[PDB]
């Protein structure tokens, strides 16, 4: 039930507002951890870091009980701040996600090529030397493209499609929380795939 994941992204809705629904998006989230999942073992440091995040955000949550991620940051107003911090590396991570899933479905590169890729323009700067040898090992236990589809959904085909359809709606949520981590000052390190952050959420496709 891959499928599932571009169901739950439809669901955080940006509006004109620009805020991004706080429980549709953990909601939505978690399911990113399929994508995490089907690469097995070596992508164990993006899983952590998705969970342990996810699950760090409910708990910053807790007694604030903000409606969406910017009333949450915006409350706790320090860049030091549990959910600040969770948010900072979830975004991190489905920025790694976004553009490692965006090369493999619009390239015909390896997918080891492709999550390196992906790495370099996102996670690679905020790891330390010895987090990103960590990183390295775990690519070289990569998947083929055909294994991993696989291992979302039996069909190759819609695999593929429903990953497409996964990256458009996940295109807005994801780049409004990129700009508002610039707005306040908090993303110093991760600029990410800057084909795919254009503001039109098919022009990747392209």
């Amino acid at each position: 039930d891959f499928g599932i994941i571009v169901i739950l992204w439809k669901q955080v809705t940006v509006k004109e507002d620009g805020k991004v629904p706080l429980e549709p998006f953990l909601t939505a989230a978690k399911e990113v951890l399929r994508v995490v999942d089907a690469f097995g073992s070596g992508f164990r440091i993006v899983k952590n870091d998705i969970a342990g995040n996810i699950k760090k955000l409910y708990r910053a949550n807790q007694t604030v009980h903000a409606e969406t991620l910017q009333e949450l940051i915006i409350a706790e107003n320090s860049p030091d701040g549990l959910a600040t911090v969770a948010l900072l590396w979830l975004k991190r991570a489905f920025q790694f996600i976004a553009s490692f899933l965006r090369r493999l479905v619009v390239t015909d590169k390896s997918l080891e090529q492709c999550v390196t890729e992906a790495y370099n323009c996102t996670l690679r700067p905020c790891h330390s030397a010895v987090i990103q040898k960590v990183f390295w090992g775990g690519v070289k236990l990569a998947p083929s493209r055909e294994r991993f589809y696989r291992k979302l959904h039996p069909d190759l085909n819609i695999a593929k499609a429903k990953i497409e359809e996964f990256l458009i709606e996940l295109h807005d949520p994801l780049c409004c929380i990129v700009q508002f981590f610039f707005q306040r000052e908090l993303e110093d390190q991760c600029w990410g795939d800057e084909v795919y952050q254009r503001k039109d959420s098919s022009e990747w496709l392209k």
